[PDB]
């Protein structure tokens, strides 16, 4: 089998991607971030607090013929920017561009954190990294992919972001068609539960290419690229005006500046990051400073190769019995 969905920018930043799944019967079609460095599925739902609600599309277990409680189980998940939620279990059958599995996990929230209230476009998320990180107990879940894997045609799912533009999520085949040239494999390791790969080097602009590890994780729930600050501090160093704000969080730039572009090195191969794909904007409607796509990793304890990094290329995440992780030029 296979599946292949579009995942559509919530908003003019891409700030985050939402792609519709299906869940139940009928089904119920919520907008879910897709998120490779995580490994629930969890939904806005008719158990979740109503006051932190407020405009996302509710799954309803009750409303299912196919829905069943997973009896005992509970979750509660805290991500990298602080955000949280938890709830109870059910298991349902789940769809994704066509792609059904049976039985997956549909984690119900109870409680979300005020991040989660305030974007109204997001009715959840869909996790893609390892069933290691799942946190339901006791009885930890498998990921959607981890379910499907099977029945695919190849083990695989790709990420194909768009930049200020819709893109797609395939699950069981490589669509030959959606990238240039040839695809550059590279190793994973699993330790962490993440997409984790290490990436041979950068570039700034038209500079020389530096030879040099990066160890970090491909990871489409992150709007951002966070690299070392030796690495942040070279690509800022080239626009006239940009420092770190310590009171913004961050890298900010004179929004009149043209950004230069970043490279970083998938083996031998090079994916060029361009430099519009690096301006966030201004940092308070109507301010001329604009916040920095590329930010340091030193406050987080790993590099994180985010949308801005990932919507540069076609990217393979590669389930086969070892993992490995493919990049093509787009």
């Amino acid at each position: 089998s296979t599946g292949s969905a579009t995942t559509t920018p919530i908003d003019s930043l891409d700030d985050a991607y939402i792609t519709p799944v299906q869940i139940g019967t009928p089904a119920q079609t919520l907008n879910l971030d897709f998120d490779t460095g995580s490994s629930d599925l969890w939904v806005f739902s008719s158990e979740t607090t109503a006051s932190e609600v407020d405009g996302q599309t509710i799954y309803t277990p009750s409303k299912s013929t196919t829905a069943k409680l997973l009896s005992g189980a509970t979750w509660s998940i805290s991500y990298g920017d602080g955000s949280s939620s938890s709830g109870d279990v059910y298991t349902d059958t789940v769809s994704v561009g066509g792609l059904t599995v049976t039985g997956q996990a549909v984690e119900s929230a109870k409680k979300v954190s005020s991040s989660f209230t305030e974007d109204s476009t997001i009715d959840g998320l869909l996790g893609l990294a390892f069933s290691t990180l799942n946190t339901v107990s006791p009885t930890q879940q498998k990921t959607f992919f981890d379910n499907a894997k099977a029945s695919l045609d190849s083990p695989v799912f790709t990420a194909d972001l768009g930049y200020h533009a819709p893109g797609t999520y395939n699950f069981g085949f490589i669509d030959t068609t959606a990238y240039t040239g040839s695809i550059t494999y590279t190793a994973v390791s699993t330790k962490q539960g993440f997409w984790e790969w290490t990436s041979t080097g950068y570039a700034v602009g038209s500079g020389t290419f530096k030879s040099t590890s990066i160890d970090g994780i491909a990871d489409t729930g992150t709007t951002l690229l966070y690299l070392p600050a030796t690495v942040v501090s070279a690509y800022w160093a080239q626009v006239s005006g940009a420092k770190s704000s310590s009171s913004v969080g961050g890298y900010v730039f004179p929004c009149s500046a043209t950004l230069p572009s970043f490279t970083f090195g998938v083996g031998s191969a090079r994916i060029v990051i361009p430099g519009d794909y690096i301006d966030f904007g201004p940092i308070s409607t109507g301010s001329s400073s604009c916040f920095g796509g590329i930010q340091s990793s030193a406050g987080i304890g790993i590099n994180i190769f985010g949308d801005v990094a990932l919507k540069a290329a076609f990217v393979v995440f590669n389930g086969a019995t070892t993992p490995t992780l493919g990049f093509a030029s787009k």
